[PDB]
């Protein structure tokens, strides 16, 4: 992968996919720690606090030999806010990288703009490179191979389907998509995946290699009665199908105990990979 940035897959292609992938693999089948990263900094630029993200890249960083400082964003009021480029202008003076979490896509985008090191989108409300990326080594670990897996999502149309269905196409996926009207993703990422869309959840799952899913965003609750992926759905899957869900779960809704702790899941696997994909973006980007 070459761009300076990893806001989403955008100029990606399948051999910098797998590169990362194959990177991702073996610094977990190593239990990598090392001190590539040795005194370097990645700042973590949160709008929104998420304790899980924020686990994720100080661990990596700490695998890797450098650091990952916080930084509260939200501590700031919209009264004293610095235009994105005073932002970037700033830090990029003290820090080699940049990962942050924020509510528009839009501000991440304006941050990769004007800093001059790497930024990491760590979750925006239009894509989740860093969780797909945990998602494909899972296929992988699970399956020995990505091309022509057959992926159910089955829920919302949010940022992770949209990041899983960029990838889709670069690895070979067969995506199927359920969600209740309204909350389709936009039509072009599904085209260019080639994706299956569907209303209904039991034609999405049916024969497929993994069912996907994860929190939904009285009325949106109404709106996604019978998407819940429980025992009873996971059953519509091939035998050797698998359960992923982003966590954390939202239990009686989108799915259930037995679902995330069943013999279907691989759950905490997928979240497990989460560290080893972001120790190879951040190796990658920050080296
Ligand atoms: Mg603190
Ligand atoms: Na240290």
């Amino acid at each position: 992968t070459l761009p300076k940035d990893l806001l989403d897959f955008s100029g990606y292609g399948p051999k910098e996919l797998q590169a990362l992938l194959d990177l991702a693999e073996q610094l977990k089948r190593e239990r990598y720690r090392g001190e590539d990263l040795k005194g370097k900094v990645l700042a973590l630029l949160f709008e929104k606090p998420s304790l899980r993200t924020r686990t994720t890249l100080e661990v990596a960083m700490v695998h890797l030999g450098g650091h990952a400082v916080y930084l509260d964003q939200k501590q700031v009021g919209i009264g004293e806010r610095e235009p994105v480029r005073d932002v970037a202008k700033n830090l990029e003076r003290f820090v080699e990288g940049i990962a942050a979490r924020v509510f528009r896509h839009e501000t991440v985008e304006a941050l990769a703009r004007h800093a001059k090191v790497p930024v990491v989108n760590a979750l925006s409300d239009r894509a989740h490179p860093l969780q797909a990326l945990a998602d494909l080594l899972t296929l992988k670990e699970v399956f020995g191979g990505l091309a022509g897996l057959e992926v159910a999502w089955v829920g919302d149309g949010n940022n992770v389907l949209n990041s899983l269905l960029e990838v889709a196409p670069l690895a070979g996926l067969k995506v199927r998509v359920a969600t209740p009207k309204g909350y389709e993703p936009d039509p072009g990422l599904l085209k260019r995946a080639n994706a299956f869309f569907t209303h209904d959840p039991k034609e999405a799952a049916l024969g497929a290699h993994a069912l996907y899913t994860d929190v939904w965003t009285e009325k949106r609750l109404r709106d996604f009665q019978g998407f819940q992926v429980n025992g009873e759905l996971l059953k519509l899957l091939r035998p050797e199908g698998v359960f992923l869900h982003c966590l954390p779960a939202h239990y009686g809704e989108e799915t259930t105990e037995e679902a995330v702790h069943g013999p279907r899941s691989r759950v905490f696997d997928q979240a497990e990979n989460r560290l080893h994909t972001a120790k190879a973006v951040l190796l990658t980007l920050l080296k």
